[PDB]
């Protein structure tokens, strides 16, 4: 099986092509992770996936999506990850982390607590920041504050500090969160970026925050560990061909600036869109990016059916298959997939105290 | 669904009828549990089962099955369980523990490291103790040492200390391991017990170690927390009707001595047997014990098919259904079972950070 072939990128070797993408848990307190995350992540790692990417972890307090989001904006925050990283490595999975800044979508309720912007007089909330003072709309009506040049320098440096901390906590894979309508994505999109300075207008200017952040992170992130980003390459907003062309051009620039792999997503920059949800629907768009930017890729949405994952790899649409919700349902999904795809000694996807009994 | 009705025994209420029976992990070091067990057990608890019974935990070093077995023979051993107990309670499952002494089956290799008695000159091994100096045979050929009366008093006191420690570590459910051919089972069986003193010969004498151990444990175990035992009620050795009759009589004595529930098993006292393995094969034997001893029961073997579990409960064969291997395959089996049996809002079998997304 393609799904169970190892993958080497820089000095890191994944035991198979199953990636667990970042999945926010909304269980942290003032950014500090706890035994929710420890058990969740260690249990996932033991399930057999080759790569486990920790959830969106805020580079600054105001960059959290919600009051439950994980953070890495101080060394004490980073320390809390050390035992989790060590547990993921003990299980033979590669520990990764997505570092993030929610931008205008920040200061929101947890998804099961309303999923909407927090009320102005709720003591948990905070002012959001963004390229331009324009609301997302819908359930996120808060107008963010337009960033100053010093705000841009400060957030870039927060990404650097976050990557340095990730490195020193022992992560072997980093993912910059430039997708899903959060800060980075919103600098790229003309929908959310109306700036008239060096960080808006032209393609070069809209790309600038993302390229500068990548370059700054590259200074502290070891050249021998994969440097990745997640990026929304289209919006399904009636501007898809033009948006894809520009997104692919930016992916070429990312590659030239040392990006090792791109996690290809949808932008979610604005609500008025028509996304054609379906099993593996991103496969063709991921394949186009892979081909036209000559960059390895992963993507997600509906690959919990093992045969879809296998088919995407065999068709060279993806290099890794990211499988999210199926892993919340069953932390041992990789074992399920191994059985489905006829892997010999499938139960040894799991550690011995499980594997021995499941032959 | 019957499977998802709560169950109250003494002051403890289980949120459903799914029990995770004790399952040895063979991952402890000198009896001390570690983050293997922490993550394994906390992850299981979060999966939704109402009751999680920790693996056979040795009351004394020589009572371990293997060098990987958990122990509770000192206060420092008991301390290692405290954070695990607290994590199980945080997940809403009831924490139980099986306390044990492997008897003549002790000093064995881990199951994936040969599963057989450890060689005499291996520095990990130890002398085994038993009612009589008779080997199990087959892959367990070591002849144990015949216990003295002082050995019997000492092992009883080790069970007491173990139960006291379990109590103080916060366990809410205890299970005495009188099954599977280990020490307690071997005192009951005429195959393994040839003693000529007060602890062998007659039914009363063969019962004596088990009844005295239960009574001694009862002195330190809170009356408001379930006091249970696992016991092999037949061997499939051509003596089943006589053996079942005596086993049921002993179950009546256990009930009269404060036992709240009996986990009904097979003896595994000797190897030369013909066990009729099959899905839910223990159901009829468990039902007979339940009826004839008028005692609540659980049993196990093949109840990972949710419909078998439901049928056993509806037929009043069992009060709780123990589901072992299916939980090694999928820690979230209870969610799977909830979907299969049509539970409303089945995903809320799991905690919010999973449930919300799986509706
Ligand atoms: C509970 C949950 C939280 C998520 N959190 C994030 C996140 O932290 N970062 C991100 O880039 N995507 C996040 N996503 C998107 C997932 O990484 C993934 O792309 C999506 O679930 C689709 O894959 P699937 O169909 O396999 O679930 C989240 C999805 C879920 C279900
Ligand atoms: C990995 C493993 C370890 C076990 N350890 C014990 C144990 O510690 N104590 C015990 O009484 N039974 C033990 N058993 C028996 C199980 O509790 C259970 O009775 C058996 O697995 C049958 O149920 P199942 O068909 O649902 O797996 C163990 C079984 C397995 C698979
Ligand atoms: O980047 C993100 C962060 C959280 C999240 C939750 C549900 C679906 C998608 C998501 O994407
Ligand atoms: O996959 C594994 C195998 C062994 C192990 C030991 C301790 C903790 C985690 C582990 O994970
Ligand atoms: O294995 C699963 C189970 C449930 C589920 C629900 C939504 C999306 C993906 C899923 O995968
Ligand atoms: O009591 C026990 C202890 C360990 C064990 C392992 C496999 C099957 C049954 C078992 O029973
Ligand atoms: O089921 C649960 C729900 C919440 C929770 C929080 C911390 C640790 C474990 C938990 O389990
Ligand atoms: O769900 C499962 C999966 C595998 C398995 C193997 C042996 C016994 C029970 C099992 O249950």
């Amino acid at each position: 099986s393609a799904l169970f072939e190892p993958y080497t990128l820089k000095d890191v070797t994944l035991r198979n092509r199953i990636a667990i993408p970042p999945m926010a848990q909304y269980m942290a307190e003032d950014g500090m992770i706890n035994d929710w995350h420890h058990v969740h992540l260690a249990g996932l790692a033991r399930g057999g996936a080759g790569l486990l990417v920790v959830e969106a972890t805020a580079v600054a307090p105001e960059g959290r999506i919600t009051p439950g989001c994980a953070g890495i904006w101080s060394d004490a925050h980073a320390q809390a990850f050390v035992p989790v990283v060590q547990a993921i490595k003990a299980a033979g999975s590669v520990p990764g982390i997505q570092i993030a800044h929610a931008g205008r979508k920040a200061s929101a309720n947890r998804p099961w607590e309303g999923d909407d912007h927090i009320a102005a007089d709720d003591t948990r909330g905070w002012e959001t920041i963004a390229p331009s003072a324009i609301a997302f709309g819908a359930h996120l009506p808060k107008v963010p504050r337009e960033m100053t040049l010093d705000d841009i320098a400060r957030v870039k440096q927060d990404f650097v500090d976050a990557a340095r901390r990730a490195r020193d906590a022992g992560f072997e894979w980093i993912e910059l969160h430039f997708a899903h309508g959060y800060l980075g994505q919103s600098f790229f999109s003309e929908h959310s970026n109306k700036r008239t300075d060096a960080y808006g207008g032209s393609f070069d200017n809209r790309s600038r925050f993302l390229l500068e952040t990548l370059a700054a992170v590259r200074e502290v992130w070891p050249e021998n560990l994969p440097l990745t980003a997640r990026f929304g390459v289209l919006e399904y907003d009636g501007r898809d061909e033009q948006t894809l062309e520009e997104s692919i051009e930016l992916a070429r620039r990312f590659k030239a600036g040392g990006l090792d792999l791109l996690s290809v997503s949808v932008g979610f920059t604005i609500p008025d869109t028509n996304i054609p949800w379906g099993p593996a629907f991103m496969g063709p768009i991921a394949e186009r990016v892979r081909r036209e930017a000559k960059l390895p890729v992963t993507s997600a949405w509906g690959f919990g059916t093992p045969q879809l994952a296998e088919a995407a790899l065999q068709a060279n649409q993806l290099d890794l298959v990211s499988v999210g919700r199926a892993h919340l349902a069953d932390p041992h999904w990789a074992y399920f997939a191994a059985k489905e795809l006829g892997v010999e000694k499938a139960s040894w996807t799991l550690p011995a105290p499980y594997a021995h009994w499941l032959e």
